[PDB]
């Protein structure tokens, strides 16, 4: 109610291929192919809407049925998408994935339709939000715009990929919270993360470059959280049986931002976000439709 | 050199012919592309070179609308595909009798959209300041009223005291000194036939 | 559960128009919603926790695909529906009160042969709900090949309900209104006094159960075995009259499958109708047995 | 958009004497005072809904303070009225020679009192607190801020050290030479020693440091790396009282307006200059437009 | 050539290679295990020495016998390693490879190559003809080299995608970068899915100050681009790959050797491609028969 | 002053640790080989181990000798290179110098082997060499080679269920195996004797972070005149101590520490 | 509510050339700005919220009608201006970097006693009269002799054009000269800032009521014949273009007189107007207002 979250990210059409028993590179093996809504920013937005947050998605889609399906379904998930960009002439971004996991391919060129001018057309709206969530799928110039014209509003940035997260390197002094993985953080810092011993030096590198809060996900080991103010620590993983690994980081980011707007401490926010990730893990769907604050709180309580 | 632009609306027309009132009166129901501006454009494709500046929703209705309108010759690249709203609709009881309109996406056709870019054609569905905005930016380069709430008729004129009428305006690009069809507009209408009217009587 | 309900009805695209005050272009709201008597009854049946299978016809157009997708999303199995390439999805235009138009020709695509392809399945159901939107031959087939399974028939309209006249001896529960029953019987219903004579006419022609809706007056129920009576209307705030009879029919059938007495089935069906009225949408998604039970509870 | 600013500070009665041997006749002035109260008034003058959470002593003086402050556009309905104590006071012998401060009612601002207005504090845009209150109260505010920025005014060198272990919970701190020296323990005897003092503050978790070094200017520093110097706006002094309060008000008002650090420091310096240019503790002509005007002429 | 030299600041690893009908996995799996000299910088040094260049290696090794063995082996290959650092307490860098799967690198002694250590050999570095650096060293060391190059061209090998970002804001001090698809995608942030977006990637690099870009693409070729406007494609020299290791090192060696010999950009790229081709045809990381004459033979015979 | 012979392999162990292109991690160069490890672990025992001209071999041998192992009778052959063992935790093994141990090499120290208390043998040597040891053991206890068939009768010391382990163990005893110490993990260490005392032993609680130290324990307790069960307790403690350390052989592994663990 | 100000002055077309000159085909900046002392003062007064009427002379050139139009759009009533057919509107060429000066102003002599006599009724009913020294001795004589007790503020414009006011100081309410003009008139030397006070005494002895001398090395000296004398402190400003300053000063003084403001403070306000004039590259600062000038003098 007058408090909202703006997400500038990508909205993709996800094509997922599953094969019966084990799948090997040779021969055509029958299985299940799914067309599901996707895109880091879109997923984060949907999960935020599911967490009882007024989420506004600022993405770019095409004039094809894929785009309209994305927009309609996303709006139907409680996400305000009236300010989204529909580009007439270009194609909706796509993501092909062989899950279980083999190589993932992404055809995302409409993400560059999200421009400085487009965001500038929605200035003040972005500047009057509680939190701004951006992903590294957009253009470097757009990220620059958001970070420079945030107007003292915290910007939470999702790295998405290791080759796409360098765009915020020279700009870490403008990011409120980065959640990279091992490969991503190794890529950014240049320091090897070959252990649980080597995360202090990476965190130190990030803080020396101006990063306020770092949420480094180190698989098995857990999630290492660090604040530039001196607050460092480790968080243990919440025991869960996997079904689909897709959507973990998105649920984490949604949780983190929702917990920031809820006036929650860093560590507690890390546990809660880990709970959202855990709920994402337990679902076959990219986005758990039953994802709620109550369920996540129950999960962190009972574990 | 000469380009024609119609800043009008594009609706989805649902027509009905009923011919108790409570008991389901049998008849015919047709789903056809509508909208004043879009119709004008379709009849400006009388061979004119037209461009449509209308707003449609991001639904199957809007996309089918722009598809049909595109195949009709008109260029639908400058049209605004609006997110968060529905395609304009028009309920016509024909045989005229009663007419209802669900047109709120006309708010997307605002002065900001009109800014970024022979005869300018517009309707009264357009918001106040937008209409007035193209009334300020006419630049001496040369409307078609719909109803009282929204060329004209005495009905709507005397309250303050355009489709088929609207394609004829092409005569101002011709230097000329001053109906019964199932398909909403004729699929192969040419000016030579309108002249053939005179050739007969 | 190997217990299911088969519904042979129509699936229309309903276009509803609401305005301010008609001056004869009156501004307002035009809504495109899924419709059709059989389809609606099917959805309501699925909402009452009955495994409902719809046997209808759609027109291979986006209208049809939308109808099927939404209806399936309402929990209704639509895999046995007919998708006809050449015809158009049936349509229903309403100026809501004033003027109702129906364009339903694909309803004749629901044929005896088509149903014969789904015989046994139809014959192995608990109840069959059919509407008078289909052809006389199709209704004749269903009634002749019911295999001792009760067939609940919705008259839908007065002009298309006469086809069940000479076939009333094969009908379990018939649910007509004033005009429909007047047309069928030929006896005037001008009052609460002439309903005994109409019930007598219907039963003399072989109708097992008659559920005559007389609006204000209430709902008069009658059995050929002798159990007759009136049911008082549950007074409710009007919002949308569409879907009332559909929800009532759904209630009657759902209550038959639950081994419920005639009168109680009528009361429950009346509750379903009341829930239908309290919603602007044709089908209330929150329609449940518990809620209806609550509604009868305050009455 | 429901945007407001909450100030937890002190409200004092300022008594100034104008004229150390003989009985000296002169003029005695009774003016509203207190760091937090002044900041609140200046914020109200800068077009911000400011809510003051202070304590008064049921005295006619206190009621007068509340009325005057309300007339300055500041909401004082949530202030604490303590029955038994006296409104805090500040006495000055100007000719400045003797300065005395009697503020014990500042301890009436407690953790429980603030906890009664928690959610309200947690739904504010900015929190401005002063070091006149108890360490426990400051601890409450800083611990229950709910990710809402807390701007802390050091007030005095002996009263600022209570935030020295809570610097990691403070957004913007605005100390002078003696205050920052006392806190850090590092001498500011140079213009080079601001790098090491700022570094000390940053090692302890401070986000933003706004060190005012009189003549020299204002050195600003962010823990993310943005450091720099701002030249002082040279002005003809008249009364030095109220400068830092207007500066703090300027900084917070610029935070709620989405303004960069350095630019906010200049704006705050302009507010300070307007305060200096006034005989009054609080300049009644203090506005965004006027401050913008002197900042243009620079 | 005489009293003309090249300084290489790189890594020196001990490479442990495991060779496999199939892989038995657990419960042992017979095969062949080879210990060969390695490390990008070291390899570049050897290849440069083979191309008739006076090469000085500025690396760091561990007081383990491996380090002295490395230094001796490199010295016998004609490489001056007298200025290398021998670190007592640390272990010689290592690279484990399961050839065909698994690749592991244990290189922390690469951080012993520091700004101070190089500062001790400044003047010498500043009197070289060319400086070859790799991205295995510390960011501070790279910063030092780039800041104290004294107008001597710095050729930088990215080595890895996660280790090349250390030069991303320091590209304005680099004379020549030799990245692959993934490395250039990582640095630029621009997708290399096409051959049209290599113009866009090159444009990105040039906007950030890179003088010369030599983008090595597996297939399709090597795209070369100059900030001065000279862009073009070079076709790959078809060869039967025996072992792919050591290609880029020979490429870099070729590029630098061709710079000091006053050769045009394009021809230098072709020559370097010839060095890569000779590297591919050998089982060893470094071809001992690598010469200017042989490369010339390979490129002449297209 | 006059009281063990270990005939085993001596490998160069290269260990690769990597987290779950180019992935950074830890590569350790440690002395290795089953026989070498057992020998080192045995050494409060007087241990004799029965390599190439490479530096690797001399470093390995000196390391073992400084670890208290007498290696003067080990074979240093200047014709081949020291054996190697690669482990990425996949295991690759380059062991051909272990085949240099031939009948003449073993026969040259026959008297010495036959005057020992225990003989420790490995399943990596040739069938003919193992045959030599088992046939020329001279009533001295001899402690994955499937060729061991029909040769079980000369060695001192399917499984889907735990009831059917009786059939496999009984099978081993039926083929002439005297004592069986089967390591399964979960259950622990199952011991079985042809004389009838059979049983299961639970694992000594440790975090994995082994078998060579186990064998070393068994033999060391045999020479210490200790019953089978207690020997199993000690050997399991040795296994546990091996597990709690990153390096191949725990330098703090002692009888004093292991008895403490039990 | 019919109180207005009448300005009898010159209207020039100012062409300014900047180019930091011995050769040919040398690129630079050429600016076309409306000018003329009287016209500029009038415009500045109109910007200060004064009803200003210009009584000037323009030529049959369309440029002149355009001039009048631009000035009218600046809020100055120019309907009483003289349009002489057959001749051209006066022009002023200036080559700055001031370096070179050329002036074509002879239509300024078309401003005659008779022309003013047709607008006598109107001129005598103004609050203040602003005249420039671009006009004829006969016209100036007319204005000063037929002022009918209405204050006449006269700008000297030039040193050679400042001689017409000498023996006629007894008819002037306020003169705003520079160093050379005042020296030429007085006969008292200019050197230094201290032994120059007697110049004001000379002016007052000849009957001058108010004197506003602009001096360098900080200081604008104001003097009244009643004894009211003083110096004014300079407003530190960034000199973008010095053109149009004195016009803004005179405009300020007159506007402050009609608004009932004291002498010294009127001089300060005028200094603020000059400061606003200096901050503009254009001859006339378009944002010149009472509020902005008050802000600038306040912050000083
Ligand atoms: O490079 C990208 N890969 C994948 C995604 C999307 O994010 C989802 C991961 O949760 C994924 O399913 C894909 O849709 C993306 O946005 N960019
Ligand atoms: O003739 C008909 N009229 C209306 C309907 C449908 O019945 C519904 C009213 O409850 C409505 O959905 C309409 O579509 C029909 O099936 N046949
Ligand atoms: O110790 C203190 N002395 C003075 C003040 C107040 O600050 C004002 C000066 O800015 C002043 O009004 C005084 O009351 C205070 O809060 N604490
Ligand atoms: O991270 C690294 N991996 C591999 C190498 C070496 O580069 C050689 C391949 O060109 C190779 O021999 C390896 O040792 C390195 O230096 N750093």
């Amino acid at each position: 109610e007058k408090d909202y979250v703006v997400i500038i990210g990508s909205a993709n059409i996800d094509v997922a291929g599953y094969s019966h028993e084990s799948l090997n590179y040779a021969d055509s093996n029958p299985g299940k192919i799914k067309f599901t809504p996707g895109g880091v920013g879109r997923n984060i937005a949907q999960n935020l809407a599911l967490l009882g947050n007024k989420a506004w998605l600022l993405s770019a889609v095409g004039s094809d049925f894929y785009g309209q399906s994305l927009l309609t379904q996303t709006n139907q998930s409680g996400v305000y998408v009236d300010k989204c960009l529909i580009v007439p002439g270009e194609n909706t971004s796509s993501y092909l994935s062989l899950l279980d996991m083999l190589v993932a391919i992404n055809d995302m060129n409409i993400s560059n339709a999200i421009t400085a001018e487009y965001l500038a057309q929605h200035r003040e709206f972005i500047q009057r939000a509680k939190v701004i969530v951006a992903d590294c799928n957009i253009s470097e110039e757009a990220l620059a715009w958001i970070l420079d014209n945030a107007a003292n509003v915290p910007v939470f940035v999702d790295p998405v990929s290791a080759w796409k997260c360098v765009k915020v390197r020279d700009r870490l002094n403008q990011i409120h919270t980065l959640k990279p993985n091992r490969l991503e953080a190794e890529t950014l810092s240049g320091i090897a993360l070959s252990g649980r011993d080597d995360v202090a030096k990476v965190a130190a590198w990030f803080h020396q470059h101006g990063l306020n809060r770092l949420v480094l996900s180190m698989g098995g080991d857990g999630v290492y959280y660090s604040d530039i103010r001196g607050e460092n620590g480790w968080s243990a993983p919440i025991k869960t049986n996997v079904i689909n690994v897709t959507g973990a980081g998105d649920a984490m980011m949604a949780g983190l931002a929702s917990c920031w707007v809820d006036g929650m401490p860093f560590a507690e926010s890390v546990r809660f976000a880990q709970g959202c990730s855990s709920m994402a893990l337990s679902c076959e769907y990219t986005n758990n439709p039953d994802l709620s604050i109550a369920n996540v709180i129950s999960l962190v309580e009972n574990a």
